[PDB]
């Protein structure tokens, strides 16, 4: 009931009863917030509400002070004071932005925007009201029950009337009653469960409705720079594979915080795990918010790091399989890889958070709250994809404002950038570099003379929301009985209702762009299946095209994107 003012710290009993977060607003800038929102529900030890009986006066603007107790204007004793004065709402110890996060639904990119061009402690008070907001949203869907069980991977449901049906895809992880986390994707549903069980018909499935807690540490500490390397101890038996690093490691010494961009395939894991082996004594904390980015650092440390000093946290509600070659639950090895959701409370020499585009401010802050550091190293692209925004319908979401991280790398640009592409063909790393790089990203490899185009607009069917374009599949088969090396490709897609229907007629392996993101493959086959905002998205494009090493079919439908691409043009 006594805290700190949530935009200027001023110490105050106020808190503001209509935010869903109630924050600590001092005397000045709770009147400041009443007077401009529809929020009037004014709360400290008791609420300021009409203390006279059955009286519903709840607006702090038609309450004043009678005494020490509250009334509205009509029961008022003759000796009162507006709690409203002189800029002010009465309290002890006696924002325009502040104002605009408290009020926003979150479906607006401009919402998103706003949380990160605002002040510190207002960007972790956007964070958590956000958060809140996509929680309690998720009171809002349906109930699948159980109607009968076909298969150990497929299964039909009944649903909720009068609520809204989910997306089917591997993103909304439902939690199923208390049997698991359950998966799935299309009347024959097929499920997919965190936990084997023989489903029983009756049995229902509720989305994840978690709890948010309170944002403490900011998104970022206050940076600071030194004249030497503090706290950490370089080698100088340093192994020349990560001798191109060796300025970078030193830079990551001699500041409390870094930002590395590494577009794809320039050395992002390979930087990483140097940096161990360039301050061999220092404890360093590997962290990422998905399992894949935190087990693709574990397989690099595993080829370069001792088995021993390594350790992979899990979480006792453990979701998907995770990386099995470390000691497990260990906080005090030497290498801790840890998700950021499952982070123990801990120390580091230096703390190395991969995968930047992906992470939000309610990450950033969690990360600072759980992890004190040395140094922190900021890893990823702003370039590539950032983490979905589910309450996000109206407007497009720009890099520099995916998090704080991605908003110092877009704007007074990255601290250490790796330049060098050295695994896709010369056509994809030009066509990238232009696209999105601002012609700084170079090939390393040459033209590999398999990276083809062409330009099919097909026919564009619909599951709910989840683009088709069977012309497109079509003509990919077509290509691959004429090109049987390709037989052996990954086929990628902006909708996995596509990639479904891909997988039963082409019988290729199948990755949404979102899920490829950080992966390569030798050879990619791409459809694009429609021309929205969503597939011409260029941070999706360039996470696309980037993941082949040899070579890429795009089957395209923007005239744009298709003739941005520099490969060979096919017909038929
Ligand atoms: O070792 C690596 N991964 O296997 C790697 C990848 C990419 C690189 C780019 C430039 C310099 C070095 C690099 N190293
Ligand atoms: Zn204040
Ligand atoms: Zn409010
Ligand atoms: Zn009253």
């Amino acid at each position: 009931a006594v805290g700190a003012c949530v935009l200027c710290n001023s110490q105050t009993s106020l808190r503001c009863g209509a935010c869903i977060r109630r924050p600590f607003l001092c005397c000045k800038c709770c009147y400041d917030h009443v007077i401009s929102t529809s929020h009037k529900l004014v709360l400290s030890v008791n609420p300021y509400v009409c203390n006279a009986p059955g009286c519903d006066v709840t607006d702090v603007t038609q309450l004043y002070l009678g005494g020490m107790s509250y009334y509205c204007k009509s029961h008022k004793p003759p000796i009162s004071f507006p709690l409203c004065a002189n800029g002010q709402v009465f309290g002890l110890y006696k924002v325009t932005d502040f104002n605009a996060i408290a009020t926003c639904d979150w479906t607006n990119a401009g919402d998103y925007i706003l949380a990160n061009t605002c002040t510190e402690r207002l960007k972790l008070f956007a964070a958590e009201t956000l958060k809140a907001t996509e929680e309690t949203f998720k009171l809002s869907y349906g109930i699948a029950t159980v109607r009968e069980v076909l298969s150990d991977r497929e299964l039909h449901l009944s649903w909720e009337v009068g609520k809204p049906r989910p997306p089917l895809n591997r993103n909304y992880v439902f939690t199923g009653y208390q049997i698991g986390e359950y998966t799935f994707e299309k009347d024959a549903v097929v499920y997919r469960g965190t936990t084997t069980y023989k489903l029983n018909v009756g049995d229902y499935f509720v989305l994840t409705s978690h709890t948010v807690m309170p944002l403490s540490a900011p998104t970022l500490v206050p940076q600071e720079h030194y004249v030497r390397i503090t706290g950490l101890y370089p080698t100088l038996n340093i192994s020349d594979e990560f001798s191109s690093n060796v300025a970078n490691y030193q830079k990551v010494g001699m500041q409390k915080y870094s930002t590395l961009q590494g577009p794809p395939g320039t050395g992002k894991s390979h930087f990483a795990i140097g940096l161990a082996l360039y301050y061999p004594s220092a404890r360093i904390v590997y962290t990422a918010c998905s399992h894949a980015a935190v087990d693709a650092l574990c397989e690099k440390a595993l080829k370069y790091l001792p088995i021993d000093k390594c350790s992979r946290i899990i979480p006792a509600r453990a979701r998907v399989e995770c990386f099995d070659k470390f000691k497990v639950n260990s906080t005090l090895e030497q290498y801790v890889f840890c998700t950021v959701n499952a982070l123990p409370e801990t120390t580091a020499d230096i703390v190395v958070f991969d995968e930047i585009s992906m992470a939000t401010n309610y990450d950033l802050s969690v990360v600072n709250a759980r992890l004190r550091a040395k140094h922190y190293v900021y890893i990823g692209d702003p370039a590539q994809l950032p983490a979905p925004r589910t309450l996000l319908t109206k407007g497009t979401l720009e890099p520099e404002y995916f998090n704080s991280v991605c908003r110092l790398m877009k704007t007074i640009g990255p601290d250490m950038f790796l330049g060098t592409c050295r695994r896709c063909p010369a056509e994809i790393v030009d066509t990238v570099s232009a696209l999105v790089y601002d012609n700084k990203l170079k090939a390393h490899k040459d033209k590999s003379a398999q990276c083809f185009k062409m330009f099919y607009k097909g026919v564009i069917t619909h599951d709910v929301s989840s683009a088709i374009n069977r012309p497109q599949i079509g003509v990919v088969r077509e290509f691959l009985t004429r090109n049987p090396a390709w037989r052996k490709a990954v086929f990628i897609s902006p909708y996995n209702s596509q990639n479904a229907v891909a997988s039963k007629i082409l019988g290729l392996p199948t990755q949404t762009v979102d899920s490829s993101q950080g992966s390569e493959y030798d050879y990619v086959i791409f459809t694009q299946t429609t021309e929205t905002a969503h597939s011409c998205n260029v941070n999706r494009f360039n996470v696309a095209i980037t993941r082949a090493k040899v070579g890429i079919l795009c089957i395209m439908s923007d005239r744009d994107l298709y003739d941005k691409l520099q490969f060979t043009s096919l017909e038929i």
